[PDB]
């Protein structure tokens, strides 16, 4: 009796609705569509046919289309250099591709094309999160081994603005260079090569050689990663939007820092700090007609994914490592960020080793409840959160399966879609959750190495559930 | 509010491995849960040009702990055939033969045989029937070899050639001609051939469904267009001894002796023609056949699971399914056409006929259906005791290959979006003949295996059909 009788797969498809899932690949070099409604694949392209010898598909965001199934357009970015040599794949290679382009992608209702590659353009190669803007008109990408980050007009392919963020430790020694404190400076930057461009493309501007893996943050301070400006990293992550408009909120994962930033005057405003126990901000000084600082006694713990609830009233952060929590802001006051207080933050006795870390999100429309993933390392399975966002109480957590990374929802609410990718290595899939019973529906197999996912929007106000809010 | 836990329970334990083509990846997927088990990525590994074409599973206890198999690439201008507008000058060369193995955990890159044994060839890959060597092909360069796996070294390896009538391009293979079969000696040092990467290539690539047309009208480069026989597969008698190369341009099946490495008789895929021609020795390492003419070309060529049948597809100018009794194993010159699979929606290039999968018992054969876009591609359902055709089922764009659970219970295949649309791996019921799903997969796939667990599951994998 443990045969099923011969089963079609009609009945779980047609539960989803008509979506369309979007995935890069990370060490697959691909980014894919699926149709969550019939199972196909609609369309694929793979970077090294175009001749990205290091196609490292890492972050995405698209934008919202009247009718996704006829077309829509996202931007997918990738890393480069000797990220290549971190997830213990025993290549040979010696010398790794560049890297670090940006690449906008049009779905015409049969294929992908591949319309422009947006570093080459602007000269910023930038390898993080991208996340649209909340009018879908725009969008930003972050590094966190250059420490850039900037927004872009989609329409023109140009550079809205660009910072540089650095660190200035109180203690030059390694070991100590954030616990002890530090300076942080913010640049606005200034292209400066012919053309309004910037020079920035390939691995030029890195601090370190190689990305902080998930999970690893700490590993710089245990030198364990080389480079030319080691203490003076960051990490940016993202650049996060209030679906209010007006703001910003920038992540730097060594600080523990996110850096609020006002997109009409192009300046940051306030820093609000992610630790426990800590000040819910530092302000932010004006120094000079480009430059800002930020000054920190201390740095509790590093902290790395972030996001606005749907509504705009709340900030995450996540502490991870030295603390694993998520961490809450009142965020109410649009007018004045220099206000936002802490509210909240969720804890568990079970996240009290160095794993799991509280990771990547998504809110349900009607920002009931925020989903979390929690990563650790091989070989312990990773898994989804369920935590309440009126009380701020952790309510569920179910394993799934290795190295579980980004969430997305279905618009109407009704189901979570994530994926988890095998360290690059070993099992991946996509999972699939009822938001009704939090229970996993099924899994689908994937081959990817994914960091992040999507649902294709139909309107801007999906982007307030999408790569826009939150990482 | 449904969960997929009954649509993965009605399947045995059951992993299917993938090539993904111009994806440049491999995977397994388990058919019992849902999850891939691990992919790699060829790329990762410096190879620059890695389209992942063929491949094929030795016998493992437990697929579940751990497998082994064989996948190789193409290179060169194979990358610019599928319509992708790359601005690439100068691509990878290619022709790379990969051993990789499943831990239980993740894929490991083992060798590169062609690194090794210095022979480059990139079309199909094919299991020994002891599940102790394999066979690959290349229709560029019209070579073959048969490996030992334990030793990662050649057993044998021929080069056949085309010497046409008439030297016209349009009339080299429909006036006929004489094909030379040569065995190949290594020639550099430490018994390496010198074939890698697209050293040997006669055509710039591999020709396409109804390509030989093309090739007719001077529309494929290459230094040596009027000697290719575009050599496809070397497939095995499931019963031992015997092999079968085919050859697409001259729709010839030429049937080798695997004890004493010689070519003994050619089988003639068209209907009207002859069974076979006889196979002449004209030197210690030379053989000829002399065709008169060349009716039409052919190319899905294998045996059913207990080696009485043979089949051979001709396409392009006839569109049928050849079948030749095989039941005299200890002499293929008695082999003779029993049968002929024909249907009026037939005709001309379309549908390319050109994967298979018999059921273990024999009585069903499963065939690809193949169109350019936009027509819709599908599956046919062959009776193979009658020799009729039963039904035929629309899947989607671009069918490629079928393989089949070995309990008998469901047909595996993959269809391949033409490398930029939709793309899936599709389940069928045997008993009802009908589709129980699509799976998403990220892949170009023109191959795909079921692991086997015994030598009597390679009659129904890849080694007895591609
Ligand atoms: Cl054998
Ligand atoms: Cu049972
Ligand atoms: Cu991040
Ligand atoms: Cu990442
Ligand atoms: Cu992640
Ligand atoms: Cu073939
Ligand atoms: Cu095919
Ligand atoms: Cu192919």
């Amino acid at each position: 009796g443990h045969m099923a009788r011969t089963t079609k797969i009609e009945e779980f498809y047609a539960q989803f609705g008509k979506y369309i899932l979007l995935v890069p690949g990370k060490f697959t070099g691909t980014v894919a569509a699926h149709d969550l409604s019939t199972g196909r694949t609609l369309a694929w392209l793979a970077g090294w046919n175009y001749g990205d010898t290091n196609p490292i598909m890492h972050h995405m965001a698209a934008f919202p289309s009247p009718d996704p199934y006829k077309g829509f357009e996202f931007i997918v970015n990738t890393q480069g250099g000797k990220n290549l040599f971190i997830y213990g794949i025993p290549t040979t290679v010696k010398e790794p591709g560049e890297g670090f382009n940006i690449y906008r992608v049009r779905y015409d209702g049969t294929k992908f094309n591949l319309v422009s590659n947006i570093a080459e353009k602007t000269g910023l190669g930038l390898g993080v999160h991208v996340t649209a803007t909340p009018d879908g008109k725009g969008f930003a990408v972050a590094d966190g081994q250059k420490d850039i980050f900037a927004e872009f007009d989609l329409a023109t392919e140009s550079v809205r603005t660009a910072f540089l963020v650095d660190w200035k430790p109180n203690n030059s020694d390694l070991k100590r260079a954030w616990l002890e404190g530090g300076t942080m400076t913010i640049t606005r930057l200034k292209p400066t090569l012919p053309g309004g461009k910037y020079d920035y493309t390939g691995t030029k501007g890195c601090k370190i050689d190689w990305e902080l893996v998930p999970g690893g943050e700490l590993f710089l301070e245990e030198g364990k990663v080389t480079g030319t400006r080691q203490t003076n990293v960051v990490a940016l992550d993202a650049f996060v939007y209030d679906p209010r408009g007006r703001w910003g909120a920038l992540s730097a994962r060594l600080p523990g820092v996110a850096i609020i930033f006002d997109r009409q005057d192009w300046e940051p405003v306030v820093a609000l700090v992610g630790a426990k126990g800590e000040p819910s901000s530092l302000p932010v000084k004006k120094v000079a007609s480009d430059t800002w600082e930020i000054k920190m006694d201390k740095v509790v713990t590093p902290a790395h994914q972030a996001g606005f609830s749907p509504d705009g009233k709340n900030f995450l952060f996540m502490n991870g490592v030295r603390q694993n929590n998520i961490m809450v802001w009142d965020t109410s006051n649009h007018a004045d960020p220099t206000k936002w207080t802490k509210k909240a933050v969720v804890e568990d006795p079970g996240w009290r080793g160095s794993y799991p870390n509280t990771f990547h999100m998504v809110f349900t429309p009607d920002g009931r409840k925020v989903y979390v993933t929690l990563w650790w390392p091989s070989p312990t399975p990773n898994g989804i959160a369920v935590v309440d966002a009126r009380n701020w109480k952790l309510l569920k957590s179910v394993d799934i399966g290795p190295d579980m990374q980004t969430l997305a929802i279905t618009y109407d609410g009704k189901y979570v879609v994530g994926v988890f990718s095998g360290y690059q290595k070993t099992a991946s899939g996509i999972v699939i959750m009822d938001t009704k019973s939090d229970e996993v529906v099924g899994i689908l197999p994937s081959v990817g190495g994914h960091h992040d996912c999507v649902i294709v929007p139909k309107t801007v106000e999906d982007l307030r559930c999408s790569r826009c809010t939150t990482t």
